[PDB]
C-alpha cells in the first residue's frame, strides 16, 4: 500500500489546529494515505509519547505541528534511524538535523501586514501620532512569534524610533512580550497590569496582537476598564488565524484585524510534500534561506497570508468556503 503518515498535531484550544487536522487527514487520505491524527491538549510530554508511537507503528512520514519542537530531538533521530521523513508543520522544529522539509505560511509577512492593518489605520504615513502601542507577542516555544515579532517590528520600529509611536510601558521583546503558551488568559492578565501601571491617565490607541484569542482577552481587558464604549473607542487592535469569535467582534467594529491563513491550503502543500517523499522525488520548496532551526536551514515551502478586516471578511472567508454564512452571525 501507500503507507502511513502520523500527523501530530499540538492542541484543540486555539481553533485552528482542527482544521489544519481535518484537512491534512482529508487531503491525504484522497490521495490515498492512511492517517494517525493525535491531538496533544499542550502537554509536551504527551505530544512526544505520541511521536514515538507513530516511529514504533512505522509510519512513512512524520507530519508534526509540536509545542516545543526541541523536546523531539531523540524521536527525530530515532524516526531517521528508521528512514523516515519529517515535514515540520506550521511551526518549525528547531535543534535537529532531522528534520527534512518545513510547510508554513510566510511568517515574517504574517507581523508585516499585522503592524501594517496598525499604522495604516492610525494614519502614520498622513504623519499623523504620536499614538501610545503596547506589543504581544507568541509563545517563546514558539520559533514563529519571533518571525511575527520580527515582521511586525520592522514595520514598527521605525515610528517608535520617530516617536510617532510611543511604547508607554517600555515593553519589548520578546523575553518581555511573550505570551506561554498562547494563553489568552495571560495576555489578558498582562494587559490589565499594563492598564494599570501605564494607563491610568493616558490611553492606548493600539495593540498589537500575534493572534486572535490573545486578542479577544485583551480587548476584555480593555473593556474592564471603559474602552468600547462611544465615548471612547477600542485602541485598534490586530490578531491572527480569522477564529469565529475574532471574526464577529472585527464585524461588530470591535477587533480591528485579523490574518487570514488558509489550512486548507497547507494541507495541501503538505500532501504535496508527502507525494513527493513517497515518490522518490524532491519536494516543490520556495524558501532555502531563512529557516536556520540550530543544526541547519530546513528547506522550506511559504505560503502567502491574507490579511481581513470588517471591509473584506464577506469576500476573503465566505465567499471562498472557509466558513458559512451564518457561521458569523
Ligand atoms: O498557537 C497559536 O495560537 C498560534 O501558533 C502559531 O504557531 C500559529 O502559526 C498561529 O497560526 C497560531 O495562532
Amino acid at each position: 500500500d501507500k503507507g502511513s503518515v502520523g500527523i501530530a498535531m499540538p492542541t484543540k484550544s486555539s481553533a485552528r489546529w482542527i482544521d489544519d487536522g481535518n484537512n491534512i487527514v482529508k487531503q491525504l487520505q484522497e490521495a490515498g494515505y492512511k492517517t494517525d491524527l493525535q491531538y496533544a491538549d499542550d502537554d509536551i510530554p504527551n505530544q512526544l509519547s505520541q511521536i514515538e508511537n507513530m516511529v514504533t507503528k512505522g509510519v512513512k512520514v512524520l507530519v508534526i505541528a509540536s509545542i516545543d519542537g526541541t523536546t523531539l530531538s531523540d524521536v527525530l533521530k530515532q524516526a531517521g534511524e528508521q528512514g523516515i521523513k519529517v515535514i515540520a508543520y506550521d511551526r518549525l522544529i528547531r535543534n535537529s538535523g532531522d528534520v527534512s522539509y518545513y510547510a508554513t505560511f510566510d511568517n515574517f509577512q504574517v507581523g508585516v501586514l499585522q503592524a501594517t492593518s496598525i499604522t495604516d489605520k492610525l494614519g502614520l504615513k498622513d504623519g499623523k501620532g504620536p499614538f501610545n502601542i503596547e506589543l504581544f507577542g507568541g509563545s517563546p516555544d514558539d520559533n514563529n512569534a519571533f518571525f511575527f515579532y520580527d515582521g511586525a517590528m520592522s514595520v514598527l520600529k521605525p515610528y517608535i524610533d520617530s516617536g510617532k509611536l510611543v511604547v508607554k510601558s517600555g515593553q519589548m521583546g520578546m523575553d518581555k512580550v511573550g505570551t506561554l503558551r498562547w494563553d489568552p488568559a495571560t495576555a489578558q492578565a498582562r494587559m490589565d497590569n499594563l492598564l494599570s501601571a501605564y494607563y491610568t491617565d493616558a490611553k492606548v490607541d493600539a495593540v498589537l496582537s500575534p493572534y486572535d484569542g490573545l486578542s479577544i482577552g485583551i480587548i476584555s481587558s480593555l473593556k474592564g476598564v471603559g474602552y468600547g464604549t462611544k465615548d471612547q473607542p477600542l485602541p485598534v487592535v490586530s490578531g491572527q488565524d480569522a477564529e469565529v469569535p475574532s471574526v464577529k467582534s472585527i464585524i461588530a467594529g470591535e477587533q480591528y484585524s485579523t490574518i487570514f491563513k488558509d489550512t486548507r491550503e497547507l494541507a495541501k502543500v503538505t500532501v504535496n510534500m508527502v507525494n513527493a517523499v513517497m515518490e522518490g522525488k524532491e519536494p516543490e520548496v520556495n524558501d532555502t534561506k531563512t529557516y536556520e532551526n540550530g543544526v541547519k536551514v530546513v528547506p522550506s515551502y511559504l505560503l502567502k497570508p491574507v490579511a481581513v478586516t470588517k471591509e473584506n471578511y464577506k469576500q476573503v472567508l465566505v465567499d471562498g468556503g472557509y466558513y458559512k454564512e451564518d457561521q458569523l452571525k
